[PDB]
C-alpha cells in the first residue's frame, strides 16, 4: 500500500516520501502516466507500468509484508500479487533513490492535468 | 485553470499553494472529496461542490481572466462558466486564508486513498 512504498522510499532515499514524490512530474505519486519529464519520473513510469499485471490486489491500499536487511529492503513472501506489488515498490524505491542527483524542485508539484499522454506500458 | 487557482491562494494566503493545499486532508487537491478533516479541508469540499455546479467548462484545464484590485481577487466577465468557475475559486482561497489559524501540516500529504467517503454535495 502507500504506507510500505512510503516507507520504502524514505529507507531508501532519506527523504520525506510524500513531500518528495506524492507529486512529482507527469508520473509519480498522485494519478496516472504520462510523458516523463526526467529520471526520477521515470522510475514512477516503470513503478506503474509494473502495477499494471497487479489486477488481483490494490496497489494504493493493500498491506503487505517487507523487512529492512542489511539496508536492503527484502519483501516477504504473500500471495503472488502482493509479493509482485512489493517488488514494484522495491524497484520505485531503489530507483528514486538512484536518480537524487537530478531530481529537480521544479517539479515537485507538477500540473499534472497538463501532462503530455503516457506512451502505452 | 489551476494556475488561476494557484495564483489567488498565493495571493490570499501568502502560501506556497501546491505545497500547502495540493495535496492536504481528503479534499484539498487532486481526485475528489472525503470526509473533511478539519475548517481548511472544508474549504476544498465546498470548492469541489461548486465546482459540479458548472455547465461545460474545466475547473482543472480552462483559463480565466481575473485581477487582484486592491487585494481582493475581482473575477473578469469571461463567459458565463468561467465566471462561474473563477467565484469558487476565489471562494475557496478566500477560505483558505480564512482557515490557516486551524490549518495542520499533519494533513498535508494526507493519503487520501484511505478518506472515507464524502456525503453527496
Amino acid at each position: 500500500s502507500l504506507f510500505e512504498l512510503g516507507k520504502m522510499i524514505l529507507q531508501e532515499t532519506g527523504k520525506n516520501p510524500a513531500k518528495s514524490y506524492g507529486a512529482y512530474g507527469c508520473n509519480c505519486g498522485v494519478l496516472g502516466r504520462g510523458q516523463p519529464k526526467d529520471a526520477t519520473d521515470r522510475c514512477c513510469y516503470v513503478h506503474k507500468c509494473c502495477y499494471k499485471k497487479l489486477t488481483g490486489c490494490d496497489p494504493k491500499k493493500d498491506r503487505y509484508s517487507y523487512s529492512w536487511k542489511d539496508k536492503t529492503i527484502v519483501c516477504g513472501e504473500n500471495n503472488p500479487c502482493l509479493k509482485e506489488l512489493c517488488e514494484c515498490d522495491k524497484a520505485v524505491a531503489i530507483c528514486l533513490r538512484e536518480n537524487l542527483g537530478t531530481y529537480n524542485k521544479k517539479y515537485r508539484y507538477h500540473l499534472k492535468p497538463f501532462c503530455k499522454k503516457a506512451d502505452p506500458c
